[PDB]
């Protein structure tokens, strides 16, 4: 039997950088919402203990792939606590719609979907807390996807308070440039002093992304996409870019703007989701 599992994108609806820890990571205040749009991961169980990703992700080696790393990490954690039925393995395939890189979190979502699916399929019985703890070792974005709810995130992104932001419609655009996440976070001029504020304050304040000014300055393609969208709707960088999104109250308006968009915006339209499609599938 094959099972299929959603791997949704996320948006950072706002993002404030509040400081930096000694190990390099930044402490932030951000608001995660899923999109009802993303990759689909298909899994067929194996009985020989092997883990095989059958569909390569462009530019990613098999053992570097967050899909394989998640699966191996669950297998090692489960086997070390006696929670791995003998012979547990998997064949994994992905229909990948999310850009590799871009701020939509596709790789982290892939890892989270694999952790959740294989925990169920192999019957490891790991708790949400346990999966999120292992997920954090694969990326600071992974716990929000594991836990499955829109959330106000503090710390480095793993301190998650569920909130239900309005589920807007979004035109998500991908500028034609790859921005490595470390470039933004290493920039001397990145805000790392935005005051830490309460969720009420942040919900009433206009949403912004502290990384946007640097992404726009350093990558002309991002500035171009943001300038175009800003004529139609509130629009912002998500993550550290390059992806930008525009927010609409209705599906109709979002799709009309996308119809007008030059092809170099590389756009799609999707609705916000406060419950992850992964967790809606798990019901
Ligand atoms: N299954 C995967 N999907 C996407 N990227 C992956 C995957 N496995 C490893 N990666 C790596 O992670 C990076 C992209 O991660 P992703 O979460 O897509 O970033 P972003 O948040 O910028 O979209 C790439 O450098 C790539 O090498
Ligand atoms: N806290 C971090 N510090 C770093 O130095 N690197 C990565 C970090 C992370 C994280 C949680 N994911 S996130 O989406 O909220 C974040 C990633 C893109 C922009 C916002």
């Amino acid at each position: 039997m094959r099972t299929q599992w959603p791997s949704p994108a996320k948006l950072n609806l706002f993002l404030y950088i509040t400081g930096q820890r000694a190990d390099g990571y930044h402490t932030l205040q951000t608001l995660f919402q899923f999109l009802d749009y993303g990759d689909t991961i298909s899994i067929e169980l194996r009985d020989d203990g092997d883990i095989r990703l059958l569909t390569p992700v462009e530019g990613v080696e098999h053992e570097d792939n967050l899909i394989v790393r998640a699966a191996r990490l669950l297998m090692k954690t489960a086997a070390d606590s006696g929670r791995l039925p003998t012979g547990s393995g998997a064949n994994i395939s992905i229909d990948k719609r999310l850009p590799v890189g871009g701020g939509l979190g596709g790789g982290s979502s892939n890892a989270a979907t694999v952790l959740v699916a294989l925990n169920h399929l192999w019957q490891c019985g790991l708790s949400m807390d346990e999966l999120a703890e292992m997920g954090l070792t694969l990326g600071a974005d992974v716990p929000v996807f594991v836990r499955g709810h829109a959330a106000f995130a503090e710390g480095v992104g793993e301190i998650l308070t569920p909130v239900d932001p309005p589920e807007k419609w979004y035109l998500v655009a991908h500028p034609g440039v790859s921005i490595p996440t470390p470039v933004i976070f290493k920039d001397p001029e990145l805000p790392r002093n935005t005051p830490k504020r309460s969720i009420e304050t942040l919900l009433k304040c206009e949403f912004s992304n502290d990384c946007e000014v640097i992404a726009r300055k350093r990558f002309r393609e991002v500035d171009a996409v943001l300038s175009w969208l800003l004529e139609y709707a509130p629009s912002r960088l998500t993550g550290t870019g390059a992806c930008v999104f525009a927010e609409f109250d209705t599906e109709s308006e979002a799709r009309q703007v996308l119809e007008q968009a030059p092809e170099w915006l590389n756009g799609f339209v999707a609705k916000g989701v406060n419950l992850s499609p992964l967790h809606r599938a798990m019901l």
